[PDB]
């Protein structure tokens, strides 16, 4: 494909280097397409990156729906989602690139809108789990949105800031975190 | 002292122009030193920057040592340290150079090793709060080292990935997080 091999080489570059480290020159010299091509579907470079995120959050959310069956209670789904978070090949590997990205486009207005459209997708899985768990009598959260937002970011914190220590050490901490947290809700 | 003039000047240069754009030549001339002296004390730009981070971590510890006295109990120190990490990062000028430097050097083991020492010093403050809270009966935690690493990265996530929200909402969520988490310990 064309408008799909771009998105591919781009994802690979944003991860391998960083957001700025990868230039449109590079994406082209390895995705072979005149500068203009990258201009139709993808208006700007911040469009191509914001595009990659959407796909990634979708592939990830999709992977979780196909794996969440292995958890019977919402309590178990919480532990599971946070554990799988450390291993997916989806979305989470772009978090550094996203931190970089936001530091260099937070002076524009169309940024806080798109970076907040994704926010809703990103915390959705937690919203389901906490609401569904309210319905299933697993706990009683008065402010579901607040808690989903906290859970999502705290977890994104664990996944992102421990990216060097042995993987099983990380799963261990994440489980202790999921424990402290749900225990905190009831 | 010349070493300190070099560090002071380099810090300001990194802040005004960012990590990559600052040249050691600028650092050399503006501090009235030499490539030789700079090489002698730091070996490289990356090292210089890491040394600056060291000093910054120490000033931060000193500031905390003076601030925590406002918080009688450890439950309070925890609430306060988490709020301080969120509010003071909003206007910490080196933050930008820091993002730029990390999301570009976490691949090297030389650098990522030294960064971990820094990170570990930040985590220590949680260790102290948690150990001290044990000896005071504020809670009973059997795995202080672990809970400390979890708290630190959870908080960093909340501080780091929540930037699009309004400042009061972020402070509301950080406190709710502190409340949930401290409640999950008992
Ligand atoms: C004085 C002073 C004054 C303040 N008002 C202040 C305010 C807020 C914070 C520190 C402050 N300090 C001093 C602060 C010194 C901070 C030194 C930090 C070193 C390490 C960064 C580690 N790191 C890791 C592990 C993992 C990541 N994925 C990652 C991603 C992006 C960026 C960094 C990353």
């Amino acid at each position: 494909n064309l408008k799909d091999k771009i998105l591919g080489v781009a994802k690979e570059l944003f991860i391998k280097n960083g957001y700025n480290a990868t230039t449109t020159g590079e994406i082209v010299k390895l995705s072979e397409s005149s500068k203009g091509n990258l201009y139709y579907h993808f208006k700007t470079k911040e469009n191509l990156f914001l595009e990659i995120l959407n796909i990634e959050e979708s592939k990830w959310q999709e992977q979780w729906k196909k794996e969440q069956i292995k958890a019977k209670t919402n309590r178990e789904k919480f532990y599971l989602y946070n554990e799988l978070s450390l291993t997916t090949e989806y979305y989470y590997p772009l978090q550094n690139a996203i931190i970089e990205f936001y530091t260099e486009y937070y002076k524009t207005n169309s940024i806080n809108e798109k970076m907040n459209k994704l926010e809703n997708k990103y915390i959705d899985a937690y919203h389901v789990i906490f609401k569904e768990g309210n319905l299933n009598g697993e706990w009683s959260i008065n402010d579901v949105n607040a808690v989903s937002k906290i859970a999502a970011n705290a977890v994104n914190g664990i996944v992102t800031f421990t990216h060097e220590q042995n993987i099983n050490e990380r799963i261990k901490l994440m489980n202790k975190f999921s424990q402290i947290f749900l225990n905190g809700l009831s």
